[PDB]
Parts: structure tokens; C-alpha cells; sequence
């Protein structure tokens, strides 16, 4: 089991960390989301699917920088929503192919009454999503670390 972003840089077996750029809304209002969809960006598979069946849960999110400070949201995995920041490890979701598949994660954030101007500022990191690996073959639980920056400045009006 290993993941690699689209673009893009590579999670080897056993676990580590990467980097994601994403493009933002640059213009939300209150009321508004801004939907960062983590699955066009990174994608995972299975080394071994006729003998191991991989599982895999989004074991936490967490907020930073401007998200934390002047948005509040949600996370939707696997067709289920949960708050964002995260309160528990979600259910998991099956890898059973060679063929990379999307990891299906994605933040809807909203801003928060007190936001207004650069709200979230361009470069900067502004969530961790922690995928979380185990198997039906042997005791491997490993952890794949998404740190998540801004790729441009994202404007609250005023
Ligand atoms: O993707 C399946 C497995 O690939 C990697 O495992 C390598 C192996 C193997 C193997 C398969 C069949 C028989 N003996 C060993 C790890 O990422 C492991 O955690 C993972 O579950
Ligand atoms: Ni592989």
C-alpha cells in the first residue's frame, strides 16, 4: 500500500508525509463554502490485492493558520460528513486494486462571522489530513501525513 499526489510526490509503503497545494476560491462570502477536494489530488492502491485486502480510514483532521482561525467546516469521506476538525477516526474504506484509486476526501469550509479581508493567506498551511493503513494479512498500521497549503490568498468581503 503506497499514495502519491497528482502532480506530484509519492507516500512509500509503510507510511511518511508529503505536501498539497491546492487552488482556492479566491472570493467567498458568509454563507458560502469553499470545497477543497483532496480526491483529484491523491491517490492510493493496493501492492497485493489476490492475497491482502488494504484498510483505510481518515484517522484525523485538523485545522491551521486561516481555517482555524476564520472558517469553521466539515469533511465528507466516503459519502459520510463529519465535523472539521475531526472528534473520532472515521469508518474505513476498502483498496482492493493495483489500479490507483482516489482517496475520497473533502473539506467544506465556511467562514466564520469574524473573517474578512486575506482570510487565508497564499503558501501557507492550512490543514493535516491523517490517512491511517492497516490490512486483513498482518499487524502493518502505518500512517500517511497530508499537509495541506493554500495556493493562493482567499479574500473574505467586507
Ligand atoms: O497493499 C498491500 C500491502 O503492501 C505492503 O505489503 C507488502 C507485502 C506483502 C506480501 C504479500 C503476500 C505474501 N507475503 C507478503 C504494505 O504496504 C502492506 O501494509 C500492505 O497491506
Ligand atoms: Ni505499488
Amino acid at each position: 500500500f503506497a499514495c502519491k499526489t497528482a502532480n506530484g510526490t509519492a507516500i512509500p509503503i509503510g507510511g511518511g508525509s508529503a505536501n498539497v497545494y491546492v487552488n482556492l476560491a479566491p472570493v467567498v462570502n458568509v454563507g458560502q463554502n469553499l470545497v477543497v477536494d483532496l480526491s483529484t489530488q491523491i491517490f492510493c492502491h493496493n501492492d497485493y490485492p489476490e492475497t491482502i485486502t488494504d484498510y483505510v480510514t481518515l484517522q484525523r483532521g485538523s485545522a491551521y493558520g486561516g481555517v482555524l482561525s476564520n472558517f469553521s467546516g466539515t469533511v465528507k469521506y466516503s459519502g459520510s460528513s463529519y465535523p472539521f476538525p475531526t472528534t473520532s477516526e472515521t469508518p474505513r474504506v476498502v483498496y482492493n486494486s493495483r489500479t490507483d484509486k482516489p482517496w475520497p476526501v473533502a473539506l467544506y469550509l465556511t467562514p466564520v462571522s469574524s473573517a474578512g479581508g486575506v482570510a487565508i493567506k497564499a503558501g501557507s498551511l492550512i490543514a493535516v489530513l491523517i490517512l491511517r493503513q492497516t490490512n486483513n494479512y498482518n499487524s502493518d498500521d502505518f500512517q500517511f501525513v497530508w499537509n495541506i497549503y493554500a495556493n493562493n490568498d482567499v479574500v473574505v468581503p467586507t
